[PDB]
């Protein structure tokens, strides 16, 4: 039990909503489901990040402004009407500058992180290593009904 790993600032919002942002996302006249709307336990009609198309090749990436050691992440889906929508599993790539980017890997491949199973109940996954990066981003890969995300970093100062 080691006190590196605080909640770093999604859910409290001292991550700016400019700091989030994504491979794009889901919006038109009657919702918009944001890169800064991916934060844990938010309320709202469209209370969660949702990419423009349900596709592994999207990403949220979140922007610390300055080298964090992170630690985990916590991953939540929400519900619309009588649908779930959750991210079951999901990649995680880092990078220094926001252009050269590298997968996680544990155990000699690419970790494939089991996320959620429902809609509200959040799922921590701790990143052992940690990462000393400023840039943080979290791909998903397999998700149920729709690709839909809010989460938090977990971590503490680095440098």
């Amino acid at each position: 039990l080691n006190s590196c790993s605080m909640p770093l600032g999604m859910e409290s919002k001292a991550i700016s909503d400019a700091q989030i942002t994504a491979s794009s996302y889901f919006t038109n006249m009657f919702a918009t489901w944001s890169p800064s709307k991916a934060r844990l336990h938010l309320q709202g009609r469209s209370n969660a990040w949702r990419p423009q198309v349900n596709n592994p090749k999207e990403w949220l990436q979140v922007d610390f402004q300055k080298t964090m050691k992170v630690t985990g992440v916590t991953t939540q889906g929400v519900k619309s009407l009588l649908t779930s929508m959750y991210v079951k599993e999901f990649l995680i790539s880092s990078s220094q500058d926001g252009h050269q980017w590298t997968l996680f890997f544990q155990n000699g491949k690419v970790k494939v992180f089991q996320g959620n199973q429902d809609s509200f109940t959040p799922v921590v996954n701790c990143l052992d290593p940690p990462l000393l990066t400023r840039y943080l981003r979290i791909h998903p890969q397999s998700w149920v009904h729709q690709i839909a995300l809010r989460m938090e970093v977990l971590g503490c100062e680095a440098q």
